[PDB]
């Protein structure tokens, strides 16, 4: 039994995890708390980017935005050295992809406006793709939650599917290609001509998360949603990696 596996992963990280891979052709759903709430994270970034890529033309990559001190209030490793020339949408799409900067997550929100400095229409951008779990605004608490079932579901649409024209479609999943934050986690689980896009998200109360689509050797596509956290630990909790990295390698081998 597949969550036996699972379960053993949760007591030996002392965690609770969730994954969701939905079903194809020849393959079922893989399913373990993928309906229970987990923290978003990072991992809303994607689908962030996805909301602002379908909002505008292709050209609107290339208005710059500028942003002060002020501005940057989490991690934000490429916000820190750009903040005097400014950054463009598309290097900001790039930021909060590939590197998770928050900063331009939170500059990005503010491109889609709207009430709640943007989460609105981001929540709207996946009530449109059918969304009705997420939603963008403390284990269990409803706000800033998705299920692994939720987004999974979110992403097979973005990246698999026709939420956004083939051109922009490519944007997205190229920066989820050169994602550099998800080394050790959905990406380290499965073998290496298995090519893996992914989205990262960590947190406090030892929250982990990976999004991500995979593809067979012989190109057959998987979403994979991999969340988990940690409340035994209270707030200051330790992400563990490798239950994701685990789980991943539980997911590759039913799938292989
Ligand atoms: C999005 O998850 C980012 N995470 C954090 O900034 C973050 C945090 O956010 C609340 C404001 C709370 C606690 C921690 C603890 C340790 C690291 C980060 C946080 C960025 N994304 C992560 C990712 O895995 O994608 C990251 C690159 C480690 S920071």
């Amino acid at each position: 039994d597949l969550a036996d596996r699972f379960a053993e992963l949760e007591r030996r990280y002392d965690a609770r995890l969730g994954v969701y891979v939905p079903a194809t052709g020849t393959t079922a759903a893989i399913e373990y708390r993928a309906d229970e709430r987990f923290a978003f994270c990072s991992t809303f970034k994607a689908p962030l980017v996805a909301a602002v890529l379908h909002q505008n033309p292709l050209t609107h990559l290339d208005k710059l935005i500028t942003y002060t001190s002020d501005d940057i209030r989490s991690i934000s490793p490429v916000a820190q050295q750009h903040v005097q020339t400014g950054m463009t949408i598309g290097q900001l799409c790039d930021a909060a992809i590939r590197y998770s900067d928050g900063t331009a997550a939170n500059l990005l929100l503010a491109d889609l406006g709207g009430p709640g400095g943007g989460t609105a229409a981001f929540t709207g951008y996946l009530r449109s793709l059918g969304d009705t779990v997420s939603r963008l605004d403390p284990p269990g608490d409803e706000r800033d939650t998705t299920t692994p079932h939720a987004i999974a579901l979110v992403l097979q649409q973005l990246v698999l599917g026709n939420a956004l024209p083939p051109d922009k479609r490519a944007l997205l999943t190229d920066w989820m290609a050169r994602n550099t934050t998800g080394a050790k986690r959905i990406r380290a689980g499965f073998p290496a001509d298995w090519k893996v896009i992914d989205k990262t998200g960590t947190g406090d109360y030892g929250r982990a998360n990976d999004i991500a689509v995979v593809w067979s050797p012989t190109g057959v596509p998987y979403v994979v949603a991999v969340m988990s956290d940690r409340a035994g630990g209270g707030y200051d909790a330790e992400p563990r990696e490798a239950l994701l990295a685990e789980a991943a390698t539980c997911v590759a081998g039913v799938l292989a």
